[PDB]
């Protein structure tokens, strides 16, 4: 099959040297003279792509596209003409041109059009399955010699970089190598975590941006300038994968001032996790300090009941007298309302808002077959966040803010890993556990016997804590195969994974 | 907010006319000489696009490319330079380059360049709402004009082409003014349906459900050219249906669409069946008892498919291999993918796949799927999510390889039910806005909602209206429920 160009031009037999150029790169071209002959030649005849001259004799270039595109939507139009008009170039590019040519056009840029929109997608899939060829020897290499969080944070851009570039390509096996290279990279980070982590809390040992330090260390800077309103959202549950899914789509609407990957605190969950970032303290700190406010395990209820009480206290323990205010988004109608009427929170100087859909979205895998097959694998649950997202009530607030000419500081408190393997405890978030009379594969989870070590709370000194590595389950002995058919293949939080741990940090000016 | 431009080129002297040009019109141009200087510069600071040379003493433009995409893969890059060679273009192409223009270029490609790739979605925006303004009216009028089944199918592409192209609009004026030709649309199609279903019943009627097979399928395996693969997607609608074409594309073409009425009351129990079987409710009832099933009756009342389809097939007169599996669940489709090898030698392969249903009504009851789904644009770009990523499309990419001829259809579609009717949430079967149908004998099986309405009990009113108010329901009259996709494909 040879590609068959429909070229409309009033002048067309003076561009025959064109005509005869892609000729010979096997291009197919049937010429018309005015826009109803063309498009009495697209209605009969099933062309590949259309050239247009916009002043022609008769119906212009435009008007025949309109109605080129009511007929065949899918069949791209190239406009080659003389017009150097702003207002004509934007009317076309309006019209969803493919592409604009001013005339005397090199031959070669009409190929080049012609290689943009027709094999696109192909030149794509063979480049990047190429490319990766020639990098994951490399990419091997580096994963063995990784030695620091900075490194861990480096590889893992990698790792992600790959992971959707791979998925416009049909090559199953660089994509099983990919996934065996993320696999490893886990079961060794998970080892650089059991061997770092609780030397973090060394005073001034070389550590990450944590969850209980982020407020003060990456957001009050930005209040100091005193330059905008800022509004500080928490999407709870985004994996960096996720943002980077849609990150294109906050373009639209948020310059990227500023990214830094951060450390979320273990256990890596909402309860301990997000309390951090709003309290600056440390979950046992936030135990001693506000016991009102702190909710261990074993107690009943909610565990983030008081984040903007936290956060108040943290504002006015830095000594900012400013206006401030927190929502807790966790329903549609919830996000509705605060984006109808976001207009309201103009005033504040900052507007904290949480979001939960992704968590909430992330653990109904486990329940709903229809989450199931909406998000088989990662690249699954990427289409799905991309398809919330771009329809989200959250992005409707994030576009108010944009209308108030707010800041945007978009971060999370934790990730989720998709589970696969079961491993045995007897004494929660199948990632992390805590307690006294505790059974467990030690060389499965890291253990920490003394808590209070690191920042964490410890009903008794016997109590401790375990976390689970790579994608293990913690699955009680008692009904272990129900344990394990029921979580297996499900995204679950609390543990050490780079999924988990290395979390986004954003901040965006206003366009 | 002036747009900043990272321009690199060994010879940026001899471009100063174009940088000069470029700042006249409020551009902001950063320059360089190497690659690396560049690489730094694109770190340091947040330009907008970047501008490349490729043939440069010391890193190529596309090695810059690579590196840069690395650091900031959202900021667009646009390749200037002489090269013509085919794989030089190839590689930027490859390298997912914005545009590439060859030197020497006019300053204004520059600037189409430019606009194109930094100011498309509001150019689109304004012109897509300009376009509708100027046409609505017209489209008003034809909606005043239709008056045969023929017109409906046609105002309905009309109607979902302009659907597609304004869901990224944000002039409420005219988002409402669709919705209320959608609205009246609806509310004329019902009363055809009303004034003609049943005259369609006495020996000029549409293909129905209960025609499908024998009307246009049968002869499409009467050619005997290809192994055809015959799937049926429960409950789609035409829109969701326009939101994959993109996809389906990239695998199979066209040869064939035909837009038909599925038969009333538009539900799997009644509609998918016939589909298989090429008879009426009543008449299957009649002809199949020992596989029909009433409303009262309990149970699944489409396991029986398989049997009817065989029976038509026998019915029709013709001997062909044939199978039939029903995907229910993800396993189901991921399984009947890898095997999906074994019976190329099996003339025909039905395969239906539930799943759009489930997800139809999972907004019922979940929170998720309401968020997922809270309006039409948002449950069309679920189900591209979907496609995109279903064992269906693994089931059609496995069909291709193995050169069959693909046949999509559906029974239903869904529409977003709103306003209550007091007495599934369509049809009913026993007597009590709405289509009256005293005889079932004579639309061969009632109350049929029109309009986006609900039927509601009259003992568990508000109940009913709180919860199943804005979800979606089928087994009713409406274009989305009745007019429905028939597609063949022939394998690219
Ligand atoms: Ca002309
Ligand atoms: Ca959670
Ligand atoms: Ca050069
Ligand atoms: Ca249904």
């Amino acid at each position: 099959d040879k590609i068959r160009i429909l070229w409309v031009d009033d002048e067309i037999d003076l561009l025959k040297p064109h005509i005869l150029f892609l000729e010979k790169k096997n291009y197919e071209v049937t010429t018309s003279n005015n826009g109803l002959d063309a498009i009495a030649l697209f209605e009969e005849e099933n062309f590949d792509i259309v050239f247009l001259d916009e002043n022609m004799p008769g119906m212009s270039g435009l008007e025949t596209l309109s109605e080129m595109k009511e007929k065949k939507s899918a069949i791209p139009m190239i406009m080659i003409t003389k017009s150097e008009e702003e207002y004509i170039m934007e009317e076309a590019i309006g019209s969803k041109i493919a592409d604009y040519l001013i005339k005397p056009v090199n031959p070669n840029q009409i190929l080049l059009s012609l290689k943009k929109n027709l094999d696109d997608s192909r030149l794509i899939t063979e480049k990047t399955t190429l490319d990766y060829q020639k990098e994951f020897r490399k990419i091997s290499m580096e994963l063995a010699m990784v030695n620091s969080y900075e490194d861990w944070v480096e590889l893992y851009k990698k790792l992600l970089f790959w992971e959707l570039k791979l998925e416009d390509i049909n090559d199953q096996a660089m994509i099983e190598i990919l996934e065996s290279q993320k696999v490893e990279a886990n079961s060794q980070f998970g080892k650089y975590i059991e061997r770092n982590y609780e030397d973090w809390f060394a005073p001034k040992a070389d550590k990450p941006i944590q969850s209980h330090n982020l407020f003060k260390e990456l957001v009050v800077p930005e209040i100091k300038k005193k330059d905008k309103p800022i509004l500080f959202v928490v999407i709870d549950n985004l994996r960096y994968d996720q943002w980077k899914s849609f990150e294109t789509v906050i373009s639209n609407y948020y310059k990227l001032e500023k990214e830094v990957p951060y450390f979320s605190i273990l256990p890596t969950a909402v309860q301990y996790a997000r309390n951090a970032i709003f309290s600056g303290l440390m979950p046992l700190d936030m135990e001693k300090q506000f016991p009102q406010y702190w909710k261990n395990d074993v107690e009943d209820g909610g565990k983030n009941l008081y984040e903007a009480e936290f956060l108040s206290a943290q504002i006015k323990r830095l000594g900012l007298n400013i206006k401030e205010d927190y929502f807790k988004i966790t329903n549609y109608a919830g996000g509705k309302k605060l984006a109808e009427n976001f207009k309201a929170l103009k005033g504040n100087d900052l507007v904290t808002v949480v979001y939960n859909f992704v968590d909430m979205l992330s653990h109904a895998k486990t329940e709903m077959e229809v989450v199931k097959e909406l998000a088989s694998d990662d690249k699954a649950y990427r289409s799905l966040t991309l398809s919330w997202f771009k329809n989200s009530p959250l992005l409707e607030i994030i576009q108010q803010a944009q209308l108030l000419g707010f800041k945007l500081i978009l971060t999370t408190d934790h990730g989720t890993i998709n589970v696969k393997n079961p491993s045995k405890v007897v004494g929660l978030n199948l990632r992390y556990k805590t307690g006294r009379s505790l059974t467990y594969e030690q060389k499965d989870v890291y253990v920490v016997k003394e808590p209070k070590t690191i920042g964490l709370p410890a009903i008794n000194m016997s109590s401790s804590f375990i976390f689970a590595k790579n994608d293990f389950f913690l699955a009680y002995v008692n009904n272990y195969n129900h344990y394990v058919s029921y979580y297996k293949n499900t995204y679950q939080h609390g543990g050490i994974s780079l999924e988990e741990m290395i979390i986004p940090f954003l901040v965006f000016n206003p366009k």
